[PDB]
């Protein structure tokens, strides 16, 4: 079968760059008819092709072996090195379930530096030539190859530029900025009681104590950072076991929910040639939630369902992809996608958020009658949501800001892992455990940056996903707050829906967003009211606390030496310069006498390497701090006393290996102090 | 054919260069003893010397490591051959020439790390060259 | 650790050798005397520190089951 994937998958490609080739026939300024146009655009694009023919067969190159790196990576465990854990099984299990501080740090150090070496000269190999790939195709940089997609060109007043999306997010972005530092606040009270002696109550978070290997998702944090844990988060699984629902219940009641708006019953072929389950056959068939449109009014869904209330969710968010794509099949080929990249994951989680509230399951008959919904159980749910819908913002917004302004050259390739950290300190509040020099690269250990994809689209997503719900809300005449709504029973706000899903391409997306909320423009304000029953009471439990960080403290900073250099007082019009082989030969010399110290004091042999000495701050004066780590343990640090007094037993060779005085190799905090004088 | 064969024929000693040290010569009773921390910090000040043979004449960077000096035959005189080797092809042997223009470079910088001077540190193969006297 | 050892090739650290599969084969097969000297090598240092210290451990409480 793989086989017969890769011909017919082939025939489709290779049919396609005849057509390309023939469309370039048409000029496309000639043309008035707006759809017209918007299919001959959508089919004249050159994208790659416009390269020489030996770059393009380089490009492909990097591109398959930055996605096998990250596929097939080994970590060794110091202790043992016949035990090799590979990313998806075994790393991301430590970062998300472990509390142990040490266990932690080696995972993500680790990882982080081995897969951050190999993608380093190949990222840096792929921004050369996706930028040529771009100013073929008469853009800029690759990153205003990737905002083409929110671009409409002259429909009467719902124009959108590919340079406004930058301003339009980072608009947005400061209106959730106090609600973020509240929540930023309040976990980090609450991390100081899992994490004691590690965690300062007005920094910066540390970057391996997040819940995941990124930091991405402040999910796993749920357990640490619960508000009432003891009441019971609702939960509706064990009703499902209770009535004896099969695997075709969970559709049934998620296709009654459709019709309840006011949408089309599914297919009728929905039901023979989809395969709900894994099959009774021990079948090898990859089982992950999807939703297919093969074509000719062919619509499956393939999941293996299992009788969960997750499960019950993901059948009404993968529904929804069905009933989008139901929509829009009377429009040509080349308009049947989503308005724009956002649109299409945010009509699906509408239907998820509306099927999980206590009002739509006791009605729906899951749930005692005589159930009671308390207001601290709507926080333990508002504070789950935010953990995953908040936390994800300032990472995907820096992220996206990070990888436009290495196309564009805004920063040069000696400054990526210099300017990556300092955002991350200021934008997302969240500092590094062990220093990075340009030898790294931690962007390209995510999947997105390693495997060629776009990130702007979860950012909008989430905004366009509450704009949505509250307009819906509205047309279905809600009177609580916004997170209690259900849709269910309404025909007025389906109609409200349906007026968008069946446009598809043929209409701009600033178009189709006012046939819904109103509006030509992406809004932050639906978002901050779902989440004002949190943020009122988040308020209160920091009273006491600091809301907000520094980006001047650091886990690693109270161990560090500063070290200032003054080659020019020393020697003068005959001093040397101080490039990093100069470097290299510091750390040597302080790794030397960290092996004499422990050899004649404590009696110890410790095989320490230039590769234990961590230098940060570098600066032009010739300033930098250094701390000094065990061999292999990186959460090993010697203390600062133990280092201060292993210098002042080498100090005099340090000197000799530079040509300086004392008064020119300053280690600040260690001072010079014997020479009584004397001889008559 | 010969018949028999010759326990001091190797196939990596033609390539190294015999180090000479003289500690009680230089310092006399004031000079520090010689154990293997000695020998991390030659090892170290040669990978130093060739990344800066590598940059400023054939405008290369190499990462030079103290595991890529191969040191034999210790002895008490303190005496030993060392070769340089590419960071990891252990097969690739730098020649004999380019490390003597290495260490020709940088041979103020390695006696300065040991308080040697010239006489006391001898690199067998390679000598003191220049210095004309003059002034009136 | 002898029958679970991997050795990696310097230009691809995606892909171990494992002794008896793949690393008793280029000892016995090649004729390439960089690829020849890279196999001895690797393989040798590796798992030699390794059987280093057990060894020396070994030895000790050896004899002293012998001349008990
Ligand atoms: C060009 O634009 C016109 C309107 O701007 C489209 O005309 C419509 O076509 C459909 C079927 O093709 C008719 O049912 C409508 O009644 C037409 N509208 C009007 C106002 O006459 C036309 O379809 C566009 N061209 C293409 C190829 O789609
Ligand atoms: C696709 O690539 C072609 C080049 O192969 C681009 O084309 C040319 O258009 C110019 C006019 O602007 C002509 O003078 C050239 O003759 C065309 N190419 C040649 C030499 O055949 C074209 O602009 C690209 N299309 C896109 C999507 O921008
Ligand atoms: C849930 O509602 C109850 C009922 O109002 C709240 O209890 C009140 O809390 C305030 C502030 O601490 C007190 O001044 C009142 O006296 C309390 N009411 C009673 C009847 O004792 C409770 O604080 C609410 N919980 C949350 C998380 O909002
Ligand atoms: C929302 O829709 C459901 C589904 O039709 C309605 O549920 C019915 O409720 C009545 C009385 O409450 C029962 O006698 C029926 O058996 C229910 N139908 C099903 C299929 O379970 C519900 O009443 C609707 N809500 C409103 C306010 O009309
Ligand atoms: C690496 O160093 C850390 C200390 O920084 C070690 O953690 C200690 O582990 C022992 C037992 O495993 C505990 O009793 C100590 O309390 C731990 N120290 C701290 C500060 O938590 C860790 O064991 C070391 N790892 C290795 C392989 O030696
Ligand atoms: C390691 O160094 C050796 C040389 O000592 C390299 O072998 C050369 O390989 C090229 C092509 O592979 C041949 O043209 C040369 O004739 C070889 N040299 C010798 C002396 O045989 C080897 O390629 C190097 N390995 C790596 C990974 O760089
Ligand atoms: C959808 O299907 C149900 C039975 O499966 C049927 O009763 C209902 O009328 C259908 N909806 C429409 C709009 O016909
Ligand atoms: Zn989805």
């Amino acid at each position: 079968n793989v086989q017969n994937m890769n011909n017919a998958g082939d025939k489709w490609s290779a049919f396609l760059k005849e057509q390309s080739t023939l469309a370039q026939m048409y000029p496309l300024q000639e043309i008035q008819n707006l759809t017209v146009k918007l299919q001959l655009q959508a089919l004249q694009q050159n994208g790659s092709s416009v390269l020489s023919e030996d770059k393009s067969k380089r490009l492909n190159t990097i591109l398959n072996t930055m996605s096998t790196i990250y596929s097939t990576g080994k970590v060794c465990n110091p202790d043992n090195p016949q035990e090799c854990l590979l990313l998806e099984p075994g790393l991301n299990e430590i970062m998300a379930n472990s509390l142990d501080y040490n266990e932690r740090l080696w995972a993500w150090e680790s990882w982080r530096s081995e897969v951050g070496k190999q993608l380093r000269p190949l990222y840096e190999e792929y921004v050369v030539l996706k930028n040529e790939m771009a100013r073929a195709n008469h853009y800029e940089d690759y990153g205003d190859y990737w905002r083409g997609d929110y671009e409409v060109n002259g429909v009467d007043g719902y124009d959108y530029s590919r340079g406004q999306l930058i301003e339009d997010v980072e608009h947005t972005f400061e209106e959730i900025k106090p609600l973020y530092e509240h929540l930023h606040a309040y976990v980090r009270a609450k991390l100081m009681n899992a994490y004691p002696s590690y965690i300062s109550p007005i920094g910066c978070l540390p970057a391996h104590l997040l819940g995941d290997m990124w930091g991405r998702f402040w999910t796993n944090l749920y357990s640490l950072t619960v508000p009432f844990g003891q009441k019971p988060n609702i939960d509706v699984t064990d009703a499902m076991v209770d009535q004896a629902w099969d695997a075709q219940r969970i559709f049934k009641e998620a296709e009654k929910f459709f019709v309840s708006v006011g949408l089309p019953n599914m297919t009728q072929g929905f039901w023979e040639n989809s395969m709900l389950t894994d099959p009774g056959n021990v079948q090898k068939a990859v089982c992950h939630p999807t939703a297919w449109d093969l074509g000719k009014g062919d619509f499956r869904i393939l999941m293996c369902t299992k009788v969960t209330m997750d499960d019950f969710l993901t059948a009404h968010h993968e529904m929804g992809h069905i009933q989008y794509d139901m929509a829009y099949a009377a429009q040509p080929f080349l308009l049947r996608n989503g308005a724009n990249e956002g649109f299409h994951e945010a009509v699906g989680e509408i239907m998820s958020l509306s099927a999980a509230t206590p009002k739509h399951l006791k009605s729906i008959g899951l749930l005692s009658p005589d159930f009671q919904e308390d207001n601290e159980t709507e926080i333990n749910f508002l504070l789950k949501q935010a953990l995953t819908i908040v936390g994800t913002l300032p990472f995907t917004y820096m992220l996206e800001k990070w990888r436009w302004m290495v196309f564009k050259g805004e920063i040069p390739k000696d400054q990526w892992m210099k300017k990556w950290w300092e955002m991350k300190r200021e934008i997302v509040g969240v500092v590094e455990p062990v220093p990075h020099d340009e030898t790294y690269c931690d962007p390209a250990s995510l999947f997105h940056v390693s495997n060629d994809y776009s990130f702007i689209r979860y950012y909008t997503r989430t905004l366009y996903q509450f704009q949505f719900q509250e307009a819906l809300c509205q047309a279905a005449k809600h009177e609580g707050p916004l997170h209690k709504c259900d849709i269910s029973n309404s025909t007025e706000a389906g109609q409200k829906l349906f007026n968008m899903l069946r446009l598809g391409k043929s209409e701009p997306w600033t178009l189709a967003l006012e046939n819904v909320v109103g509006a030509k423009n992406m809004n932050v304000r639906p978002l901050l009211n779902y989440f004002e029953p949190l943020f009122t009471w988040l308020k209160d439990q920091n009273k006491n606390s600091f809301v907000g960080w520094s980006t001047d403290w650091s886990p690693y900073a109270d161990q560090s030496i500063k070290v200032r250099i003054s080659l020019k007082s020393a020697l003068g019009d005959k001093a040397y310069e101080w490039n990093d082989n100069e470097m290299y030969l510091f750390r040597s010399s302080v790794a030397y006498a960290m092996r004499q110290y422990f050899l004649k004091v404590k009696n110890q042999m410790i095989l320490f390497g230039e590769e234990d000495v961590r230098v940060a701050n570098l600066k032009p004066r010739i300033s930098f701090n250094f701390f000094v780590t065990a061999p292999k343990n990186v959460s090993d640090i010697i203390p600062r006393t133990e280092v201060e007094k292993a210098i002042r037993m080498s100090r005099s060779r340090i000197n000799d290996a530079f040509r300086l005085n004392d008064n020119s190799l300053e280690f600040l905090g260690i001072q010079p102090t014997l020479g009584p004088p004397n001889q008559p």
